């Protein structure tokens, strides 16, 4: 099956955040992201891109972006990583969360972390 | 002016890569990215998101993704950072470049770097 | 706190790498690191620094460096993160692995990842 | 190579931070780091490691760590990158700044950035 058949759907990370992901035939990603951490309370939309043609036995490289804006927050996260559809499906990512700052404070504006997404919510 | 008025257009980074960026009213980013490094030879499409409503005197947080696939490459980069439209416009970013690997080799699959984009190509 | 009483010792990460860590009273880290991945085959020494006085209910921030040199490898990794002693001890880190390159190739010189260290080797 | 003959000394980054670096024959780095940003006001000691034998035309990979502790700060930074001595000397780095947090807040504990060090203070 094509990548979208395995990639489109709901994914959950270790923080119990929920991503409703759609992988389109043109290689784009769309959908909604609900973070269980940070001062956000509803899903925010995502946009990204993903590999259509992974070499056999290798991951689908992919990445996506979310802009977060509410009364208190003006930031954007990107996730970059690989989706593996075989055996135990997973999206293994690292992410960069850049927050709006004064130009002089750019040095302290970007958080880095890692998220692992699976098809079942963590207990 | 709204963010798109200042953000849409051609941007160049320190590597002399050229990004043709369009900032849409719905907060999405689209366009094309031509890297001057790596074994890629034509532009690749991008998708991302950006802040619509930056607090006064602060950056527009934003991020975008490119999937790179050709005969030799299966990878994806995301950039995360801030766009400043005042005085000397700049997009200051950090990026994560994830390459397709076997699942056991995920540890060595993600490069990290930084790109600074301006409105004029470097000499 | 007496951080060294909990921090000094052998630690194992998810890749089954083994770190023999000593935390000194002056806030320095020394020891040996044996990676189970990459083209390295013997332990390499480490040097780092760690917080001596963690706030109650919070992690000990710490970081260390390893220089790797053999016939084919010239690189260095740093790990940055937090050590939690109070329950299920762990060192949660992100790391940066910089490899020797030509100056023009710096953009592709740094890998990023994450390692979780515990007191028992993974099965 | 005799790396220490070029590496030991005072270095300045883009933020006008000043690092007094000593590179020892055993491959260790020691010295003092004075940051011009963040709520720190005195130098803090560093510990690290560096490549002793760079391949011709390539950088010396290196990394170091600083633990920062004062009345309000408990954090640690590591820098990872490359030192180039042969022309216009520079240390090109990326860094990870981990701050003490509750275990549940680890996701927001690590900043990432980049520092370029040269032998002359920025204007
Ligand atoms: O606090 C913000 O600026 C907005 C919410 C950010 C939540 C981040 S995104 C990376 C990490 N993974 C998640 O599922 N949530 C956090
Ligand atoms: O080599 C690849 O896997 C595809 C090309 C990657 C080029 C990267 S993306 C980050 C950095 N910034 C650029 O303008 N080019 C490189
Ligand atoms: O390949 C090299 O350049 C030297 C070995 C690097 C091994 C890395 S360090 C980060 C990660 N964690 C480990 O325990 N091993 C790898
Ligand atoms: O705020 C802290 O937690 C301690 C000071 C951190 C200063 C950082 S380290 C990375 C960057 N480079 C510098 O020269 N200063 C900042
Ligand atoms: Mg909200
Ligand atoms: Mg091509
Ligand atoms: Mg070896
Ligand atoms: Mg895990
Ligand atoms: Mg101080
Ligand atoms: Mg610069």
């Amino acid at each position: 099956s094509d990548v979208q058949s395995s990639l489109t759907g709901t994914w959950y990370n270790e923080l119990n955040s929920k991503m409703e992901l759609t992988a389109n035939k043109d290689g784009t990603l769309t959908g909604k992201y609900l973070s269980k951490v940070g001062d956000v309370y509803v899903p925010y939309p995502l946009s990204g891109r993903y590999n259509l043609q992974p070499p056999a036995g290798q991951g689908v490289a992919l990445g996506w972006a979310v802009s977060w804006e509410n009364s208190k927050i003006h930031s954007a996260t990107t996730w970059s990583g690989q989706f593996f559809s075989e055996s135990s499906p997973v999206i293994l990512t690292q992410w960069l969360l850049s927050s709006s700052t004064a130009r002089g404070d750019v040095w302290e504006s970007t958080l880095v972390g890692n998220d692992s997404f699976t098809k079942t919510a963590p207990t």
